[PDB]
């Protein structure tokens, strides 16, 4: 269980990825890295995980990703892939299993346009995590409700269970991690004028891949308190 | 030639796209829409163009794209695709001809990672267009030089003529429009510590697709002066 402890400044650079496996450089509480892990699980891809201490990074990690961000994929050929959506698309294409993106070009384009509709939400969550008082909170509630009604409208026309059809697909996994953290951020009442989006969240929680990877509110809250202080122990909260 | 005049507020909504053609909603001076037009030309795709008056938009255009931005693709089946990179990827997949993206998943992922390396540049150009004096200009020069050295490093390792190999490909067309406007913005001396990137620009200008679509400095400058004043005649400069 302590096998999951993060590597930080001073850690030895890791050795090569074994043939037959792919490696993800991750952090247990990162919603960006969660995207990639949901895909690895959904597709049944054998993999290893190296967690990175984002508040005390190893210098060698910048050789994996010059941006110094998680997630990063590394394969046995030594190829390196970064940016969460890029890593997810690469896995869908490079591995067998349930295809998570549509083959049809228009339907694929639709999933990417829905990701665009969503793309303000990660930056807002970033802002929210920093909110100081009830006035700031009232305002961020309105900002989230505007973004959520964009997403509600997609579901309203499609009349489908999920954003790509009646079966969960790539787009759902790409947006899920921010919704998972919404309870914990006290932002559930932003989805109260968006009834189909609320039902979508209930459906997501029933998905075997989502349920396997869900972090408890108490664990995310422990992480967050330490992260907001730039604690070098945040990323290993619980361990 | 006046066939290219933009549609603005009050214009009638256009009729259906004919079978055998795709329609692009564009603007002659938009670098985002230029991406899509470079792809249409590179692939030899039969198409029609409707230019939109971005400073006096038709209300119906928001039914084509709720964001109200160009480019937008519309096909004879009535499907609508927006966001410049999405439109380009859709065309590469949906049409025959020279494939502009690699089939190999890693090499495709590499092109998307290079687009990420570039992705600060459009926002910087946006800021530059607004620059007031020599001090602001000196600063933006340093910002551009930082972004350009990221791109130089890609070319340095690859030792290839273009960002995807020795043959021009999607990634080159996606980044080109901002480099085309660099002379006009007086920012050529930002590429003077980036010699491979300077050679890339010379190579791009020799490409038949790029050369066919290049706008003159004088025409772009006429456009820009009117655009900065929110002139409803900017988009039709020259007509
Ligand atoms: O700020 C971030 O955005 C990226 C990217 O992976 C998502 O597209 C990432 O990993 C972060 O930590
Ligand atoms: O500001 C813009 O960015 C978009 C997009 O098309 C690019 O990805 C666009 O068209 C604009 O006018």
């Amino acid at each position: 269980g302590e096998s999951a402890r993060s590597l930080g400044k001073g850690s030895a650079p890791p050795g090569p990825v074994p043939e037959g496996s792919i490696r993800i450089y991750s952090m247990r509480f990162s919603p960006f890295a969660e995207r990639t892990r949901l895909v690895l699980k959904a597709k049944g891809i054998r993999h290893e995980v190296i967690n990175i201490n984002l508040k005390n990074k190893p210098e060698w990690f910048f050789k994996k990703n010059p941006f110094g961000l998680v997630p990063v994929l590394e394969n046995s050929q030594g190829q390196l892939i970064y940016e969460s959506a890029i890593t997810c698309e690469y896995l869908d294409e490079a591995y067998p299993g349930k295809k998570l993106l549509p083959d049809d070009p228009y339907e694929k384009a639709c999933q990417k346009m829905i990701l665009e509709l969503f793309s303000k939400v990660p930056s807002l969550v970033g802002s929210f995590i920093r909110s100081q008082n009830k006035e700031d909170y009232a305002g961020l509630k309105e900002e989230f409700r505007k973004e959520f009604t964009k997403l509600e409208e997609v579901l309203t026309n499609k009349k489908t269970t999920f954003f790509g059809g009646n079966s969960i697909s790539m787009i759902d996994y790409l947006i899920w991690p921010w919704f998972e953290r919404l309870e914990a951020m006290k932002l559930n009442e932003c989805v109260d004028h968006t009834p189909k989006l609320k039902l979508w969240m209930a459906a997501m929680k029933e998905d075997p891949t989502v349920s396997a990877l869900l972090t408890s509110e108490k664990d995310w809250q422990g992480f967050l308190e330490l992260y907001l202080q730039n604690s070098p122990e945040a990323c290993d909260y619980g361990l």
